């Protein structure tokens, strides 16, 4: 996220996070390895737990998981969200 962890090199593959996208709650996710193309230069490859969807996101939309577990790690009605909360704590290497 902005200023606190605002560079792509603040994160590494395997790091667990909450990823934020417009219209959606902060979503349990992980940073993945770059696949591999011409990936966007100032973005990280993100895998979303529960839905298993993927995106490229900048550091501004990425929050460390542990620090934010109590604030963002609450059940949500969005489809796949609660399964995602299970994965991030119990199966964080699911592919």
């Amino acid at each position: 996220n902005l200023y606190f962890q605002g560079m792509t090199r603040d994160f590494k593959p395997g790091d667990l996070i909450f990823a934020k996208m417009k219209g959606y709650p902060h979503w349990p996710a992980r940073v993945d390895e770059v696949p591999d193309v011409k990936p966007p230069t100032n973005k990280l490859p993100i895998f979303f737990f529960g839905t298993h969807e993927t995106a490229f996101l900048g550091p501004k939309d990425i929050f460390p998981y542990s620090e934010n577990k109590e604030k963002y790690g609450k059940p949500n009605k969005r489809k796949g969200f609660n399964e995602g909360l299970w994965e991030i704590d119990n199966n964080p290497k699911v592919k």
